[PDB]
């Protein structure tokens, strides 16, 4: 069951550039998979949300810090979309 999907920009870890990715949030277990919007069917990666912390912080930025301390910086297109994503991620992290 897919709780939420949509696109966000995601910042790279070393080079700080922002790329559009499609995100799919699932809840049992809680994963945020992300995919190249124009490319491969296979996911590029997945974020394990159990125990993560998400915070509002370019604008409409927010950050996820996972249980193993990885930081992901994301940017929504509007403040409303940021608010919705943060709320959905928090709920799924429980
Ligand atoms: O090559 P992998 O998939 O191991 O890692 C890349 C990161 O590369 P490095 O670890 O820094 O070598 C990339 O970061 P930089 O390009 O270095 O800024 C990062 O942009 C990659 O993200 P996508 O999967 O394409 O969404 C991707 O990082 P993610 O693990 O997916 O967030």
């Amino acid at each position: 069951v897919i709780i939420k999907q949509g696109c966000l920009l995601k910042q790279g870890h070393r080079r700080k550039n922002w790329k559009v990715r499609k995100f799919i949030l699932r809840e049992d277990p809680a994963y945020l998979h992300y995919y190249d919007p124009a490319g491969a069917e296979d996911p590029l990666g997945a974020i394990h949300l159990r125990g993560c912390v998400v915070t509002s912080v370019e604008e409409n930025l927010f950050e996820i810090i996972t249980a193993d301390e990885v930081h992901y910086f994301l940017q929504a297109a509007t403040p409303k979309e940021r608010t919705e994503w943060i709320k959905a991620i928090q709920m799924a992290s429980r």
